[PDB]
């Protein structure tokens, strides 16, 4: 149910993302299958 939700806590722990489509990663998520932009990738950095 909190998918997006875990996605953004997890990447905000490597905040690339916070820039890197920035809220995307928790409002929209998922549908945003483009190099799957979420913690899996951010965090390896």
């Amino acid at each position: 149910l909190q998918i997006d939700r875990l996605i953004d806590r997890i990447t905000e722990r490597a905040e690339d993302s916070g820039n890197e489509s920035e809220g995307d990663q928790e409002e929209l998520s998922a549908l945003v299958e483009r190099g799957h932009l979420a913690p899996w990738d951010v965090d390896d950095l």
